[PDB]
């Protein structure tokens, strides 16, 4: 039937007085009798431990201090009912509401806040960031949040449900770890107060990385010479390609990229996890002067992507073959002359070659001891010819010999000997 | 000394003649006199199965059929230097070169070229293809390459070493797999002829998966309800993301995040590999009416990009707590009514309450007995009131009963008894 409201703002020192019931219940309409200061009595009450009226002096008192906070959380309105009967079964509800203040200020339970997004996060892509903590309501709660002001990374505010606010993070345009890997900001939370109470934490965005950095060599084509006969295991060239990736993404492991069946398979390595290419079998110049390798570097991570580069390996020519001695008598036998053989009268032919090339394969000869023949040398032929007088007695044979000499370093000769004799005049 | 230049096509049938070497020589300048067959020998050749001098006859002619790409492969020029020696020590060197021809068309020894290329190619990556083979010489080897008209992939034709044309692959536009994965293609290889002459293969191209796809849920954000006291392990939600990648990549784990330590934690679990939220704890709607859960759904394998969703799971009240009854007197005594009580006289006030919410919480009160007694409603307090006449002889004491039932399914009651008795004449 009787109803009074009352209102006070929350903790307020514990025995506040609210108001003199008796007052306004006399004044509103009340049965109180003169019965020894105990005329009415409280039923039932939402509170009991923070709200009380006096059954002597007919006045409502805190009991203790009120947090309005407690209570009713966010709820918008906080009201304690409490019933009070009089000496003769009436009844009086008695409302009181308990005004909030801003006295708490939005808080983060973390200090700071770290987050890891992959450089491959796309722009629009979203990660929801712990609420802070106002328990105040409504107007005096949690009303908005700032990020330290960048142009990668925004944040979206969402109400879910009559405020209740929460706040994610928004990654406005590309990450790249390569250029930037870690971020530093710092979020604030802010209140509707008079003088608004605000919170903070650091937040960290470590960009986690992502394999979109494929090998990459110095050079497409690489040129190299090797002398022949380079020992096993000499080194070839070491290529040199690059990865800024991160860990298994950057690590470049090196390999060959042809057709397996060829002899540069059997004739070369690479050491694949650091870019050595050596000789491993026979190079001989004389076989072949050039040998094309395709090597290809591949990173250790996802959606691996190689890179190729040739090599042009030259092989060099290095004077290790003597020069061969092939002499050449008209009908390949014993080389006679006529003792009246006028000055100037061939004897026999010799061919000389050298499977070298360059000044390693080119030759020189001689003809060597005091005998009566001359080694003049034409293009590629060297001919003995006859050189003084022949006498029967004083040398009936000779035993020539011919050295062969090549322009290489070390230079290499060779010796071939073939004897000669003088006949009268033989008709055979 | 003298020297003699020729040339003759490959594939020549046997027993050609070259040239007239004892005309040309003579000619030339040779020892060319009038002997029964004994001008001249040939002292050496580069091939002696292949072209021969006869000094009988004079003439250069080819031995067998002669395939100069078998001898000289790619060389640019093929000479046979034959060496002549005269009658008197006389030298005529003959060097006669093979003419290459067309007699060979480009071929690939495989049917099909398989290739491997990941969707994260960078537009411009190359991938160096398998060179056809053309043994025949420079013009007339491998030339060009040309592959189906399409717009994703292109050809580029380089030059290594001295020749030795070959053909990269080259990506013209970015790919996709979840758009297409496999590729149907066709190469073929050309020589420099006048007619050119083709090869042909089938490129086939797997387009190899990225985690370029974020797992998704159908919406932003979800609302369920669940009533109270559902037991554990019962269906709260069944959440569904989705990610076209290829296995791993394409595999989504739902988990939970938010704030670790967080009431939810306990009261709800979720079935990583399928999605299914369950409850475990005991959801009370009297103790908390919403409950958010934050549900991330990611990929497995590298650069995971989650996806978040909010479900704000509300609870539903059940009828499980009884109405209380709470009679109270004026001075908590056993209920003494005067004789003289007119009809009307309150008695004792009743008090109902019911910690549901609702029908559920709404209560009805009824009085037992043909006892001469009222119980009129009033908002929140049910009256007890005097109905008939009060004879302390025919009637010295009642035991009233009092009932309070709500209006939830099922509906639960209470009972309470007291005891009234009647006087005349209290003077207490
Ligand atoms: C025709 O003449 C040559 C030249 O021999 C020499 O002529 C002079 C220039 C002096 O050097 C003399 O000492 C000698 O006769 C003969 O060629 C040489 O032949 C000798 C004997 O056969 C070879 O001796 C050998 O040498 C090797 C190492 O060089 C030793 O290991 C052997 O044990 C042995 O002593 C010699 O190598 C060879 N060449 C040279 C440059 O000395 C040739 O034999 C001769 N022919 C005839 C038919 O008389
Ligand atoms: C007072 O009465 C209580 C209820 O008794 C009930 O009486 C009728 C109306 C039915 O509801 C019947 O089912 C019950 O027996 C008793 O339980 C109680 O004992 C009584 N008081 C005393 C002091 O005995
Ligand atoms: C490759 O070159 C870079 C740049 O000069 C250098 O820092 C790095 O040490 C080189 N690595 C190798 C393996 O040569
Ligand atoms: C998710 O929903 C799709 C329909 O869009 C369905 O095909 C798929 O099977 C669902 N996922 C699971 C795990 O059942
Ligand atoms: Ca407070
Ligand atoms: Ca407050
Ligand atoms: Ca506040
Ligand atoms: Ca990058
Ligand atoms: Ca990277
Ligand atoms: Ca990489
Ligand atoms: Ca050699
Ligand atoms: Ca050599
Ligand atoms: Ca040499
Ligand atoms: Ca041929
Ligand atoms: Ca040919
Ligand atoms: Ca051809
Ligand atoms: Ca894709
Ligand atoms: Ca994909
Ligand atoms: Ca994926
Ligand atoms: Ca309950
Ligand atoms: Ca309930
Ligand atoms: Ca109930
Ligand atoms: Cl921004
Ligand atoms: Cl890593
Ligand atoms: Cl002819
Ligand atoms: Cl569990
Ligand atoms: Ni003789």
């Amino acid at each position: 039937l009787i109803n009074l409201k009352y209102s006070v703002e929350e903790e307020q020192r514990a025995g506040t007085v609210i108001a003199n019931v008796a007052k306004d219940a006399r004044e509103a309409g009340f049965a109180l009798d003169p019965r020894q200061a105990s005329a009415f009595r409280v039923v039932s009450n939402s509170a009991p431990h923070l709200v009380d009226i006096n059954p002597s002096s007919g006045l409502l008192v805190t009991k203790q201090k009120i947090d309005r906070d407690l209570l009713c959380r966010q709820s918008p309105k906080c009201i304690i009912s409490l019933e009070v009967m009089s000496s003769s079964m009436e009844i009086c509800v008695i409302k009181v509401e308990i005004k909030d203040l801003n006295d708490n200020a939005p808080s983060f339970p973390a200090a700071q806040i770290e987050l890891e997004i992959s450089e491959a996060a796309s722009p629009g892509t979203r990660i929801p960031l712990d609420s802070a903590y106002d328990p105040d309501s409504g107007s005096f709660g949690v009303q908005t949040y700032e990020l330290t002001p960048n142009e990668l990374f925004g944040l979206e505010i969402k109400t879910r449900g009559d405020g209740s606010r929460f706040a994610e993070l928004v990654v406005e345009k590309s990450l790249d770890r390569e250029t930037q890997s870690h971020y530093s900001f710092r979020i604030t939370a802010l209140d509707g107060g008079d003088p608004p109470r605000l919170g903070t934490v650091g937040l960290s965005i470590k960009v986690t990385d992502s394999n979109d950095n494929n090998p990459v060599f110095s050079e497409s084509t690489y040129a190299v010479s090797v002398p022949e006969n380079s020992p096993p295991n000499t080194p070839v060239i070491r290529l040199n390609a690059s990865d800024p990736d991160e860990g298994t993404n950057g690590q470049v492991v090196y390999s060959f990229y042809g057709y397996v069946n060829d002899r540069t398979r059997e004739l070369f390595q690479i050491d694949p996890h650091s870019g050595l290419v050596t000789v491993t079998g026979a190079l001989d110049y004389e076989e072949g002067h050039v040998y094309e390798l395709d090597v290809q570097a591949k990173d250790l991570g996802p959606n691996s992507i190689p890179a190729h580069c040739k090599v042009t390996v030259s092989v060099l020519d290095t004077n290790d073959n003597p020069p061969v001695i092939n002499l050449l008598s008209v009908n390949s036998e014993l080389v006679e002359v006529s003792e009246s053989a006028p000055p100037g009268y061939v004897i026999a032919l010799v061919r000389v070659s050298d499977r070298d090339s360059g000044l390693n394969g080119r030759v020189q000869c001689r003809l060597l001891g005091n005998v009566p023949f001359r080694l003049q040398e034409y293009e590629s032929f060297s001919t003995i010819l006859v050189d003084g007088r022949l006498d029967r007695e004083q040398h009936d044979q000779y035993n020539l010999t011919i050295q062969a000499r090549d322009g290489g370093v070390p230079m290499l000769q060779s010796a071939k000997s073939f004897t000669v004799l003088i006949t009268d005049h033989h008709h055979h």
